[PDB]
């Protein structure tokens, strides 16, 4: 007793196996894709993850997080505690088990992409360029000048830009009749028609950089976040007009949208691509592109 691996085996390896590698990953706060919710009396996920949501994009409080969840302490509160679950807990889920890595998520404090701001990168580009993030498996959008300062991965879900709008009462429904980026009612506003987009995202920066003379009612009609402005735009006031953003990210919006107004319309322009940041010199990136082929090959992913 004490010497057999098996009987041993009760906190530990098997027998001197090596663990996990501990890795630093960073998901974003879409409903979509994360349901944050709340914990039970006792303090676990049995569905989702122990995803960790500090209010706040500081590197110590992640690095203090980090060490009290590999070790033993549980001083972690019971309202910081979430329960993380969707196609990105799953996807890490599925990698985890397929690469034999530590799979800890922590919540970032902003909640969003990240674009240039202050002459240098907030949000996720800001982790990863400084270090601590090891990983960015999530839903991030591969934009001109984002994809320069940092490595992405081999994008496993080749999504595109979507117009959403609601449908306009009149005698059939008519809607927004619109074609795209090269729409000249999308351009300028047709007949008050309000810009709206995601604080801090790749279409917001990509909007700024190609043509920053309309990007006046985007800033100043930036929303929280994606459900806030779902919910914003089935409100009964009409507040904004235009939500374009991802395909992927919008169509569970859609399909549950009980009022059957919301509706992603349009071809499909704009390829962004949900790319993986990945900080330099790190072998990791082969294996994770070999998962993401060998997935995209079976149709798991699907």
């Amino acid at each position: 007793s004490g010497i057999w691996p098996e009987q041993a085996q009760r906190h530990k390896t098997h027998f001197q196996h090596p663990n996990k590698l501990h890795l630093r990953v960073v998901t974003l706060i879409e409903h979509p894709f994360v349901f944050t919710r709340e914990v039970d009396d006792e303090g676990l996920c049995p569905a989702g993850q122990l995803c960790l949501d500090p209010m706040t994009n500081d590197s110590s409080m992640l690095d203090r997080l980090f060490s009290s969840l590999h070790s033993s302490n549980d001083t972690v509160p019971i309202k910081f505690k979430k329960c993380c679950y969707g196609y990105c807990i799953d996807l890490l889920e599925q990698l985890a088990e397929d690469m034999n890595f530590d799979f800890d998520l922590y919540i970032v404090g902003d909640g969003k992409y990240g674009a240039w701001k202050n002459g240098h990168w907030t949000g996720l580009v800001g982790d990863l360029l400084s270090g601590t993030a090891n990983m960015a498996v999530t839903s991030f959008s591969i934009n001109t000048a984002r994809s320069q300062v940092i490595d992405f991965t081999s994008p496993f879900f080749s999504t595109s830009l979507g117009i959403l709008v609601r449908t306009r009462d009149t005698g059939e429904k008519i809607y927004e009749e619109l074609s795209g980026i090269h729409d000249p009612k999308l351009h300028h506003p047709s007949q008050g028609f309000r810009f709206g987009t995601v604080r801090e995202s790749s279409a917001e920066d990509y909007v700024r950089q190609s043509f920053p003379e309309m990007h006046e009612y985007m800033r100043r009609y930036n929303v929280p976040a994606t459900p806030d402005g779902v919910q914003y735009l089935k409100n009964d006031p009409e507040k904004l007009d235009a939500f374009i953003m991802d395909k992927a990210l919008l169509d569970y919006e859609v399909s549950i949208d009980a009022d059957c107004k919301l509706l992603t319309v349009g071809k499909p322009f704009a390829i962004e691509g949900y790319g993986i940041g990945l900080p330099p010199n790190s072998p990791l990136t082969s294996n994770i592109s070999e998962l993401i082929s060998q997935y995209k090959s079976h149709g798991f992913m699907d």
